[PDB]
């Protein structure tokens, strides 16, 4: 498959539900959830390598990284992490994440490009899984 595209957002679950989970308070998550009801998604993919930069209406951030090659970013909720992207089948990828310092929940993210041309982007803290859905621009 190929992932590179510019994909807007058609649909976004679950992702309060996630942010209780990292302590963000009610006032802060409701901005958040409608901040990610904005946002957007840009992807070069060169064979196993990724360029992904995501941003709202007031942030943007870019992720760079080859599959199964650790690289560093930050968890959903801003702290640093080491993260390691494996192929879970041809067209769905899984990130597990590990903290720098401290500790927290378990938290990772996957990314899939459907059958019928959706990218599924879904972000995990403990038991608690956000979903969201992007179409191409």
């Amino acid at each position: 498959p190929n992932f590179s595209g510019n994909w807007k957002i058609i649909r976004s679950e679950n992702f309060e539900e996630l942010l209780k989970v990292l302590g963000v308070n009610v006032m802060l998550r409701k901005i958040a959830v409608a901040a990610a009801s904005k946002y957007a998604v840009e992807i070069k993919q060169e064979g196993d390598t990724f360029y992904i930069k995501v941003s709202t209406t007031v942030y943007t951030t870019e992720i760079n990284f080859k599959v199964g090659e650790e690289f560093e970013e930050q968890t959903v909720d801003g702290r640093p992490c080491k993260s390691l992207v494996k192929w879970e089948s041809e067209n769905k990828m899984v990130c597990e994440q590990k903290l720098l310092k401290g500790e927290g929940p378990k938290t990772s993210w996957t990314k899939e490009l459907t059958n019928d041309g959706e990218l599924i982007y879904t972000m995990t803290a403990d038991d608690v899984v956000c979903t969201q859905v992007f179409v191409r621009e």
